[PDB]
């Protein structure tokens, strides 16, 4: 059931399926090590539908957020970090 | 299935439930910006008087759980009001 | 589905399953905290959360009721609190 | 369906309805500065600590049943409302 | 129903399910102890790297929900990189 992955500042995250599709409740965002002092920005895009903002982690004051989203797409899902330090994305399968 | 939309400032958002679905609300999180006047998260079944769903503030509470639901036949008029946007994040069922 | 009201400062509200999601500060320049309480029936008075203006504007709640009996809540300060959820 | 409880500073609670879904502490009247803290009991486990103006409530989120230890303590200057609802 | 356990500083929790349950993890919440540095709750499945799970800090963010949930095959280890424990606590099923 356990679900997570690194999502690190320049790279991608991509959700895909493999006829059937998974239900996956993402449920917490925690900001990864780092020295860094700028915040780290967990953004997601649907398709070519514009970015949206999940959450923003800044370090040493919201170190980690609750999401609780849940994705059951038949389109790819693209979860992306803006900032200096890896967001650790964490969940489970329905 | 995942949903979400950004709300500018002073604009509008409407949640329709015509061609009808129950929609979870989740995320509430700040958008891109310098201001740091304050960011508040509106919502209205109707021409009714507005509810406050949530308050966030530039760099002490960026974005907030919400976790409320909407099974509606009439609209949902969702509005901000503050200097920068608000992105609604939630899912269907 | 959707469920809320404002629950003013010397104002008390009166409620099938609700659930009671979200508590968030009301208007005003006043910065004193408020206090969301609670009277199901005889019964002592439960406080449910705490409000500070500039510091803690809201809060998640997740309470439920189905209840024979009538829900009283109200506010103990001087900004009112505006009450959302849903219900089943 | 709505449960709750004021645990007083030197006070134990144990349940004694349904299965219990526990969502809520919420610091209880007083002027102390102190910390409260919210135990459980095999030895005890910590649910939260409520910090007079700057935490004074939190959510918890647990289930539990009678049929469990359910010996719910508070350490600390104020008691802790315990606000949920049966399942 | 409840179940709980504290994961002490550099020490190891070992969620084993054989013999087969879910648990659901709730709430994190920092222990007993002076120290003013932070402590991680991580996360290992089988041999594979850590994942974060969340940060505590001392008088800042002393506690915290999860709502995670567990039903794996292989054992699941959770530890703490820090200078205090964490007690983490929540449900089967």
């Amino acid at each position: 059931a356990f679900w997570g992955v690194e999502v690190k500042p320049g790279k991608t995250f991509t959700l895909k399926n493999a006829t059937g599709i998974r239900r996956l409740h993402l449920s917490q965002a925690t900001l990864g090590h780092g020295t860094a002092t700028n915040r780290s920005i967990l953004q997601c895009n649907v398709g070519n539908k514009s970015p949206l903002l999940l959450c923003v982690l800044t370090p040493d004051k919201v170190d980690s957020c609750q999401l609780n989203l849940e994705f059951e797409e038949t389109d790819e899902v693209i979860f992306s970090v803006i900032g200096p330090r890896s967001v650790h994305l964490t969940g489970y399968f329905l």
